[PDB]
């Protein structure tokens, strides 16, 4: 796959670039067909880890058509506007609109920003911006490229903002098949948003940091950038002391051989181990109840009666780490492709530890309520939280209260 996968890019990129026969020339710089790259920017497959190669190539066009992808699969739950592609000092400028504008810069090194930055600029809080790194051959340690980032920016202030610019994002490319790395700096003093690190902020709700309003939180960073970990403190109480574990999944290649089942189960598993590890690692010193928060990114063609079946004893296998762990409930959030219509039906497993006798795992889907708000509605009897709204805040241990 990472081959056949980057393999696959180069052509389908090229194929929405061409628009004539053989021999006779083609246009210096068309639009790229759509409905070519619609397979890419809707894909159940994972993109990002490599795309971000595609964007500093020899050939300005394909950049152009590779960075359309990054924006339109980027910004696919916002009604995206038109795209205008333009020349900069350097490198080409890709600029869109969606619903305020993004700015989208390609760069081959790190000392190489601060010069197209400024200009880049030039195109004109509210917006946003984002610069994919082709390569850091020249530093090391991370905080070694941090550092230098809050200078690049620090020195720029003045017109990051006279562009009205929200947030900016650095990416960092790959090619071995590791997702590329982000940093993203908020906000009139521009300042890393460390709890979005390694995430593009537009899929960011992926996370579903919202859920964490009733405590602190706290990053805590790790080797593995499916993982993200938070140290959370109820804002009503400082003894409820808890960590949020909130892993994604989005998948490179499935086999033949196994079945949807077995796939996620297994891909589930693969992660806990890790997750799990991270953990037995850090310092969990008074924390009391862990969550696990597993979010599958592909859709997929199994059924819910097996999607359910496949997190049978699911934590039963991980007894004592969870257990020396303090983790007390998971939440896995699948999508289902409608047998018939096709459409994509998303799931919730939600797995409880909690009356420590027997493990209970709720299911459910996610729909619209009356008012407008999206609902956990339970697949089967009603569960704990039937038309409770998806995105209720973890509440808080009352009874510590002073």
């Amino acid at each position: 796959s990472v081959k056949e996968r980057t393999e696959q890019i180069e052509h389908i990129l090229k194929s929405s670039v061409v628009k004539v026969a053989y021999g006779s020339s083609n246009p210096k710089r068309s639009e790229p067909d759509l409905n070519i790259l619609k397979d890419l920017i809707d894909s159940n497959y994972v993109v990002f880890d490599v795309l971000l190669q595609f964007l500093t190539h020899q050939d300005p066009v394909v950049t152009a058509a590779a960075a359309q992808v990054y924006i339109r699969r980027a910004y696919r739950a916002y009604t995206i506007g038109d795209i205008r592609v333009h020349e900069g000092v350097t490198v080409p400028i890709v600029e869109w609109k969606f619903q305020r504008e993004g700015i989208l810069m390609a760069v081959d090194h790190l000392d190489d920003v601060d010069e197209i930055l400024s200009q880049s600029l030039e195109v004109i809080l509210s917006n946003v911006a984002n610069v994919c790194v082709a390569s850091t051959e020249g530093f090391e340690s991370e905080e070694e490229i941090l550092v230098r980032l809050r200078e690049i920016l620090d020195l720029n202030k003045q017109e990051l903002i006279n562009a009205s610019i929200r947030r900016i994002t650095f990416m960092f490319g790959f090619k071995d098949g590791s997702y590329p790395k982000y940093y993203t700096f908020n906000g009139p003093n521009y300042n890393e948003n460390e709890t979005i690190r390694h995430i593009e902020p537009a899929l960011a709700f992926q996370l579903e940091l919202g859920r964490l309003s009733n405590f602190n939180i706290k990053p805590i960073f790790t080797d593995n950038r499916n993982i993200h970990v938070y140290e959370a403190v109820s804002k009503t109480s400082p003894l409820d002391k808890r960590f949020f574990t909130r892993g994604i999944i989005r998948t490179g290649h499935i086999r033949d051989d196994i079945s949807i089942q077995e796939y996620l189960t297994s891909e589930a598993n693969r992660l806990m181990s890790d997750i799990l590890d991270n953990l037995e690692v850090t310092d969990t010193s008074n924390s009391d109840l862990n969550h696990i928060f597993i979010n599958f990114i592909a859709v997929f063609d199994i059924s819910p009666e097996d999607v359910e079946a496949a997190f049978g004893g699911f934590l039963e296998r991980f007894g004592k780490r969870l257990l020396r762990l303090r983790v007390s409930s998971a939440e896995i959030r699948i999508i289902i492709k409608d047998p018939q219509t096709g459409a994509p039906v998303p799931l919730r497993a939600l797995i409880n530890n909690v009356s420590g006798y027997v493990i209970k795992t709720e299911m459910y889907t996610e729909v619209k309520n009356a008012k407008g708000e999206w609902v956990f509605k339970s697949l089967g009897k009603p569960g704990s939280m039937h038309l409770r709204p998806i995105a209720t805040p973890y509440p808080v241990k009352e009874w510590l209260q002073p």
